[PDB]
């Protein structure tokens, strides 16, 4: 594999295990601290293409020697799948692949795979003040893996997905031809725009459609105790009104130990805060919130501030390609809750956070509504839209070095709490999130362990209808045609029909 690679692109691209640096460029995009200790993070090369012409021979190379490939752009795959496999892999880093142009008067941009939401946001704002784009909350996420499987954030609501908001395309299909949207057709354009685009090819360049957004968004977030009546009654009728309030507010709700049980509201609202006062007294007038709890900015601001960046900090801060927190190992699942939890079963829910360690375990609610319920359930692959109040996300962290045995303690909780939760939220399908991803909802068969095409296709939907419900099918077809000899596998890829 490596001598097939360094006879075609420059030596400068290759990072094999021998290289001094192969251990830095592989934990720098390393997201998920967990693994860390992985011992399927183990790629045999990576490479870090500079030009569009050095990718090419490596899907070559890759074919040739039965070396799979990982796409890695920001690494922020929640289960590590761009940079682990339990076969011989390597990893095609688009880091360097991360030219961004903004076109104001034509409210667009093109933005190359390896580019990061931060990136992105300061190209905008550096241009526009009054132009955004709905990508999602994390500075350092790349657009490359972002952009393929949703991208949900505070402008959801008001403004669809990232996925919602894509117009054009650049994609390297396993035979090395690189499409844009004509060329590549509707099917497949429709594919990648949130059906994970790393099961049908190698995105380079995004083009999105930019938002207007107004001059002042109003943020404000407060942190109650949950043993509080008041607190009770908003959470209450916040799982009734906080998909069908005023698409311009959205409010997260997040739940930790510290011993109590403490509720964090957070919140953004595409407007000043004269207009949000009303809205909130006549929403949620238990919360007490006065004028000076809402604190006014810039819509970039207010990304700012949500990556845990100082209010004035100058722009520059998205731009740095870590989080702004030392990161704690982590497993998290999802729901998609389409009817009211219980009074007494949230009760009994928010316990269960009593039983690990202070501050470590969260449950938090990301409301849809809005946009998200205009949308159709198949205008693009992610099908999650009306009916679903909010998605609910269940999470255990720990510190780097726990035992195996607290680890699996660990994994074991977030699970049984999912398993509770069974009679509460969707069913057939059980809903998750691409982007949440959960290879505990199902993984693929070993193509050559099946015993038909049909079988093939039928155990890869179980998880498949998850993240896509009948969406799956219709991508089943698209990726017959566009890689039938299946070079883009991994635990969650579309399978494509086998011929035989
Ligand atoms: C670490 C982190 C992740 C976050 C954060 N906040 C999020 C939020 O507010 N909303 C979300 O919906 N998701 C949030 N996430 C998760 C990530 O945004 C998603 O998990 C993205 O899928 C990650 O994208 P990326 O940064 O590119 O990470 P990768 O591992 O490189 O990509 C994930 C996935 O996509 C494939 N892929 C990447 N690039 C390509 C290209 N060019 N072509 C095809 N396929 C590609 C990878 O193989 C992998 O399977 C907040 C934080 C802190
Ligand atoms: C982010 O960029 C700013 C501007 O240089 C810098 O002050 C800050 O330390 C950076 N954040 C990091 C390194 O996490």
């Amino acid at each position: 594999f490596l001598q097939c690679l360094s006879s075609r692109i420059p030596k400068s691209i290759i990072y094999a295990s021998n290289n001094p640096s192969y251990s830095n460029v592989l934990d720098s995009t390393t997201q998920n601290p967990r693994f860390l200790s992985s011992s399927t993070r183990n790629p045999s090369v990576i490479v870090t293409p500079f030009k569009i012409s050095h990718i090419q021979p490596t899907i070559y190379c890759s074919k040739k020697h039965g070396v799979q490939i990982r796409i890695r752009s920001g690494g922020h795959d929640y289960e590590g799948l761009s940079y682990q496999s339990s076969v011989p892999f390597f990893i095609l880093d688009l880091r360097n692949i991360n030219s961004i142009q903004v076109d104001v008067e034509k409210k667009s941009a093109w933005v190359e795979a390896g580019a990061t939401l931060g990136e992105l946001y300061y190209s905008i704002a550096k241009k526009s003040k009054t132009l955004g784009f709905p990508g999602g909350l994390c500075s350092t996420v790349g657009v490359g893996g972002q952009l393929g499987g949703g991208g949900y954030g505070y402008q959801s609501r008001t403004y669809g997905l990232a996925s919602d908001n894509i117009i054009d395309a650049q994609l390297i299909d396993a035979r090395g031809r690189i499409l844009n949207r004509k060329s590549m057709g509707e099917d497949l354009f429709w594919a990648i725009r949130g059906g994970g685009a790393g099961s049908f090819g190698i995105v380079i360049a995004w083009k999105v459609r930019l938002i207007d957004v107004p001059s002042t968004v109003t943020v404000f977030e407060t942190v109650r105790m949950w043993e509080d009546n008041v607190t009770k009654k908003f959470v209450h009728r916040y799982q009734r009104r906080a998909s069908n309030i005023d698409k311009d507010l959205t409010i997260f709700l997040g739940f930790r130990t510290t011993i109590q049980i403490i509720t964090i509201i957070s919140a953004t609202f595409h407007g000043s805060r004269d207009r949000l006062l009303p809205l909130m007294q006549e929403e949620f007038p238990e919360l007490g919130l006065g004028k000076e709890d809402f604190k006014e900015m810039s819509w970039v601001q207010s990304i700012v501030h949500y990556n845990n960046y100082k209010d004035d900090d100058p722009l520059e801060v998205l731009l740095n390609k870590t989080v702004n927190f030392e990161p704690n190992p982590f497993k998290l699942k999802s729901d998609y809750v389409k009817k009211p939890i219980p009074d007494d079963v949230l009760e009994k829910l928010l316990a269960r956070l009593y039983e690990e360690d202070i501050g470590y375990d969260f449950v938090e609610f990301f409301p849809y509504g809005g946009k998200l319920s205009e949308i159709s359930e198949s205008e693009i692959p992610f099908p999650h839209r009306a009916g679903n109040l909010y998605n609910l996300r269940y999470m255990a962290s720990w510190k780097q070095g726990e035992n195996t045995t607290r680890i699996n303690n660990h994994l074991s909780w977030v699970r049984s709490v999912y398993d509770s939760m069974t009679p509460y939220v969707s069913k057939n399908p059980r809903g998750a999130y691409l982007n949440f991803r959960d290879l505990d909802i199902g993984v693929n068969p070993n193509e050559s362990d099946t015993t038909s095409a049909y079988n093939y296709v039928k155990q890869a939907s179980v998880w498949g209808t998850k993240y896509f419900k009948n969406n799956f099918y219709k991508m089943v077809f698209i990726k017959t045609l566009v890689d039938p000899t299946n070079f883009f596998t991994y635990e969650q890829s579309i399978p494509p029909i086998l011929h035989h």
